[PDB]
Formats: structure tokens, C-alpha cells, sequence
């Protein structure tokens, strides 16, 4: 029934664990709970709630209440955020204009430098944690960047120096985003955030991406042939008719493993296409006038 104090708990909203909707009741403000039960034999919410402080109050992170004891789960209370870009995505025909992309790029880009300026990296790119604001909110057009569970710090908080380089670490997430290095078991760093970026940013544009269908027997030999057909796709192929998504990839994939990602390049690159595109960032996204869904 309640977490905390204060926070009850409502129906289910979403699929380690489930999201409820939830109440905080001394506020009468609609909170999510993601829930995952105690008896978890490789529980993620403690570490990711840690990620969460870790992050702090940033421009499109989720703010987070409480994490606690929720019966026989243990509760993260946080943010209640609308609908995913995936979502969004499907509402739009499975096709964004280039300024939804562009206005979307531009944003996570600056949300990937922030969770990078914390000394996380995120590793789990995909359009599914990337959430809108809430239908009338201050911050529907505002793009979140959700779920930490599967981030890690590249920064080692006694040396202070970046995570060593390493490979043989194994495949687990979504592979239809991941850079070509994850796919080689490579150590993930910020580069890998910033090129899965830009694969989501071309689907986008796209439609789908040339990687997106492929089956395999076993899904370590699927992670295999998706990240030979990555390697196989010239970027100028996957890119035709975006350019500078072309020059974003090739200098995310160019990136040194240690490297600093130049942000302000990046976000240059689309915001003059932007600009000379003729578009204004009016948070005018495709999905603008559209039935979106609701938690509540
Ligand atoms: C803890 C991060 N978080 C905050 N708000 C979330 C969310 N909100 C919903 C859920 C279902 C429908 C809609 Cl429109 C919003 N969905 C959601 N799905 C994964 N995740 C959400
Ligand atoms: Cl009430
Ligand atoms: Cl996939």
C-alpha cells in the first residue's frame, strides 16, 4: 500500500521490477514507483537510486524522493514523467522530422555531457529512456534521460583517474543502439553513450536502423552479426542525406576510449544544420497535437 511516510502506492504503470503510479498524499502530487522485490537475485534499485543522488538536480533528470522498504520490494519514489520517445516515436509513424531530431540531439547531448560531468556513463541508450515531461507540466517538452541501472562510474572516486581500459565484458543491454566497441566486448566509456546517441538519432530519421531485424540462435552470436552489420554499414551509407549525423558519428566512433567527448562541437554540428535549416527550437516536436498518453 505506502512507501514511506507518505507515498502511496497506485496501479501499475510499466514493466527488474514494476513502476506504479503513485500519490504523494501530504502533497497531492502524482509520483512513479519503480518497485523491485527483495527476494531479487541481482537487485539494481539501491544502485541506481545511488546513481540518482550521484546525478543530482540537473536539467531533464528525473528528481527522486525516497527509497525505501514497499512490503516485500524495496520502492524508488521519483519524478512521474510522460510518455518515452519510443512511444512518441510510434504516435509519429515510426518517422521523426529532422527538427524533432535535431531539438531531441541537441538536448541529449547536453543531458549525456551532464550525466558525463558527474563522472557516470550511462550505457543504456535507447528511445524507451528518454521521457517527455508530463502532459501540462513546466517540463513536457523538456527530454529526460531515465533509468541508471545499468550506469557505472568512469571516474574512480579515490585515484580520480578514468576507468582502466578493458575487453571481455560481456553483452547484456540493447544492441540495436550500442556502438561498435560495446559489440567488440570493449570497456564502455563516453564515446559509447554519444555514438549510441547518434544510431537512435538515425533511427529516428530513418525509420529503422539496417542492424534492427537480425536473429540469431543464441543472442551473444545476435549481438555478433548486429555489430558485424554496424561495422559493415559505411557510416555515408547509414547517414545519406544527413551529413552532419554522418560527421557526428564518425567523430563519436574516432573518439579514444579516455577521450573527452567535445560537446560543444557536437552540439554545433546541429545547431547550425539547425539554424541554416531555417528551424526554430520552439519545442515544437512532431508528436506536438497528437493524443499522448497519460500515467495518471
Ligand atoms: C522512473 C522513470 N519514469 C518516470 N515516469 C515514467 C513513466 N511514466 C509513464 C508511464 C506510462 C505511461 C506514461 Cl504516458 C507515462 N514510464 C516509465 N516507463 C519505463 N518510466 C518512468
Ligand atoms: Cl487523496
Ligand atoms: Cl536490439
Amino acid at each position: 500500500l505506502m512507501v514511506g511516510p507518505n507515498f502511496r502506492v497506485g496501479k501499475k504503470i510499466g514493466c527488474f521490477g514494476e513502476l506504479r503510479l503513485g500519490k504523494n498524499l501530504y502533497t497531492n502530487e502524482y509520483v512513479a514507483i519503480k518497485l523491485e522485490p527483495m527476494k531479487s537475485r541481482a537487485p539494481q534499485l539501491h544502485l541506481e537510486y545511488r546513481f540518482y543522488k550521484q546525478l543530482g538536480s540537473g536539467d531533464g533528470i528525473p528528481q527522486v524522493y525516497y527509497f525505501g522498504p514497499c512490503g516485500k520490494y524495496n520502492a524508488m519514489v521519483l519524478e512521474l514523467l510522460g510518455p518515452s520517445l519510443e512511444d512518441l516515436f510510434d504516435l509519429c509513424d515510426r518517422t521523426f522530422s529532422l527538427k524533432t531530431v535535431l531539438m531531441i540531439a541537441i538536448q541529449l547531448i547536453s543531458r549525456m555531457e551532464y550525466v558525463h560531468s558527474k563522472n557516470l556513463i550511462y550505457r543504456d541508450v535507447k528511445p524507451e529512456n528518454f521521457l517527455i515531461g508530463r502532459p501540462g507540466n513546466k517540463t513536457q517538452q523538456v527530454i529526460h534521460i531515465i533509468d541508471f541501472a545499468l550506469a557505472k562510474e568512469y571516474i574512480d572516486p579515490e585515484t580520480k583517474k578514468h576507468i582502466p581500459y578493458r575487453e571481455h565484458k560481456s553483452l547484456t543491454g540493447t544492441a540495436r543502439y550500442m556502438s561498435i566497441n560495446t559489440h567488440l566486448g570493449k570497456e564502455q566509456s563516453r564515446r559509447d553513450d554519444l555514438e549510441a546517441l547518434g544510431h537512435m538519432f538515425m533511427y529516428f530519421l530513418r525509420g529503422s536502423l539496417p542492424w534492427q531485424g537480425l536473429k540469431a540462435d543464441t543472442l551473444k552470436e545476435r549481438y555478433q552479426k548486429i555489430g558485424d552489420t554496424k561495422r559493415a554499414t559505411p557510416i555515408e551509407v547509414l547517414c545519406e542525406n544527413f551529413p552532419e549525423m554522418a560527421t557526428y558519428l564518425r567523430y563519436v566512433r574516432r573518439l579514444d576510449f579516455f577521450e573527452k567527448p567535445d560537446y560543444d562541437y557536437l552540439r554545433k554540428l546541429f545547431t547550425d544544420l539547425f539554424d541554416r535549416k531555417g528551424y526554430m527550437f520552439d519545442y515544437e516536436y512532431d508528436w506536438i497535437g497528437k493524443q499522448l498518453p497519460t500515467p495518471v
